[PDB]
């Protein structure tokens, strides 16, 4: 599924991902756009054989299942498709994990590097909330 923007924004704060750790709504939707398209079905390999997974490209060397990643841990306990579903529950539920992990959203490369210090509120902008 291709979430709209205002769409996807809306599904993250039914979800409580909205000042999640101190991340505000437009953070999420800000580096899902650059993770992802806001496309749940996104993969993509890494170099060292792992795969990211889903809207937020989560990890599966750390973090969920995939059956080929060498020094898998499944912090999240779950197959990495399930990341991939137009229902957005195991991805936020993942997310919430991953951005608890001490080094908040700079676990997220696309937040750092298109997010981090910029109007991120402007990918909020004209939504009903
Ligand atoms: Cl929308
Ligand atoms: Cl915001
Ligand atoms: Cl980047």
């Amino acid at each position: 599924k291709v979430f709209g923007r205002c769409e996807l924004a809306a599904a993250m704060k039914r979800h409580g991902l909205d000042n999640y750790r101190g991340y505000s709504l437009g953070n999420w939707v800000c580096a899902a756009k650059f993770e992802s398209n806001f496309n749940t079905q996104a993969t993509n390999r890494n170099t060292d054989g792992s795969t990211d997974y889903g809207i937020l490209q989560i990890n599966s060397r750390w973090w969920c299942n995939d059956g080929r990643t060498p020094g898998s841990r499944n912090l999240c306990n779950i197959p990495c498709s399930a990341l991939l579903s137009s229902d957005i529950t195991a991805s936020v539920n993942c997310a919430k994990k991953i951005v608890s992990d001490g080094n908040g959203m700079n676990a997220w490369v696309a937040w750092r590097n298109r997010c981090k210090g910029t109007d991120v509120q402007a990918w909020i902008r004209g939504c009903r909330l």
